[PDB]
């Protein structure tokens, strides 16, 4: 089997990306944010607490014909930003772009905190990460990949973000037609859970490439960038005016610039960012300060290819039974 879903961006500024996902018996279709950083699929629901539902569509379990409680599950979790939510779970029939699952478990938001709440567009997460990261207590469950992996034609899925426009994920095969050149691929440790990787240097604008390891993850759920702050201060020292505002949080730098490049290494290979990818606009409406989509990772304990990397690349996840990722071109 396979499966092909189009991927939004929520705002004018790529800050997330929803993808309709098909939940229960009829269908109830909620915009989910795929999440290569987590492994719970999660949703608002008839069961959230009421004042922190503001305008998402919800899951009611009890409206679908193939919804099960699974009985004695809750969840939990925690994500980098400090948002979290937490609920008990439902098993039932989940399809994403013609792709569908039996028994997936759908993590039923009790509590959501103040940034779900106040973003409309996101009725909730799917996560792809590996199912070791899963929250559901006592019984650890599978996420939406693990589940279909068996029954793919090829034990695989894909990013295509889109650079303010849609794009795609596809699920057990690779579209040859929708990247440049060729996939260079790259070795994964799983051990924290993550697509993690190692890339092989990067370079600014023009310049020359700078070979040297940078571990990091492919988290389709961040929206930025995130480097080492010696890789992050050779960038910005490229951009008349930027500078780290601790006030802000990252750096920022005149809205009147022209921000340069940035290329990461895959293997030998090369992926190119072109500057407009990293400006994330006015840091409060009508500011000429503008925030920066490059920023450091220090304090946060890893480095994260987040949106603002990956949708420069088509990228595999490449879950065969030693996972690789691949990246090319597009
Ligand atoms: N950096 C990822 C992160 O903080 C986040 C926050 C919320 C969420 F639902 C997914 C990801």
């Amino acid at each position: 089997s396979t499966g092909s879903a189009t991927t939004t961006p929520i705002d004018s500024l790529d800050d997330a990306y929803i993808t309709p996902v098909q939940i229960g018996t009829p269908a109830q279709t909620l915009n989910l944010d795929f999440d290569t950083g987590s492994s719970d699929l999660w949703v608002f629901s008839s069961e959230t607490t009421a004042s922190e539902v503001d305008g998402q569509t919800i899951y009611t379990p009890s409206k679908s014909t193939t919804a099960k409680l699974l009985s004695g599950a809750t969840w939990s979790i925690s994500y980098g930003d400090g948002s979290s939510s937490s609920g008990d779970v439902y098993t039932d029939t989940v399809s994403v772009g013609g792709l569908t699952v039996t028994g997936q478990a759908v993590e039923s938001a009790k509590k959501v905190s103040s940034s779900f709440t106040e973003d409309s567009t996101i009725d909730g997460l799917l996560g792809l990460a590996f199912s070791t990261l899963n929250t559901v207590s006592p019984t650890q469950q599978k996420t939406f990949f693990d589940n279909a992996k068996a029954s793919l034609d090829s034990p695989v899925f894909t990013a295509d973000l889109g650079y303010h426009a849609p794009g795609t994920y596809n699920f057990g095969f690779i579209d040859t037609t929708a990247y440049t050149g060729s996939i260079t691929y790259t070795a994964v440790s799983t051990k924290q859970g993550f697509w993690e990787w190692t890339s092989t240097g990067y370079a600014v604008g023009s310049g020359t490439f700078k070979s040297t390891s940078i571990d990091g993850i492919a988290d389709t759920g961040t929206t930025l960038l995130y480097l080492p702050a010696t890789v992050v201060s050779a960038y910005w020292a490229q951009v008349s005016g930027a500078k780290s505002s601790s006030s802000v949080g990252g750096y920022v730098f005149p809205c009147s610039a022209t921000l340069p490049s940035f290329t990461f290494g895959v293997g030998s290979a090369r992926i190119v960012i072109p500057g407009d990818y990293i400006d994330f606009g006015p840091i409060s409406t009508g500011s000429s300060s503008c925030f920066g989509g490059i920023q450091s990772s220090a304090g946060i304990g890893i480095n994260i290819f987040g949106d603002v990397a990956l949708k420069a690349a088509f990228v595999v996840f490449n879950g065969a039974t030693t996972p690789t990722l691949g990246f090319a071109s597009k």
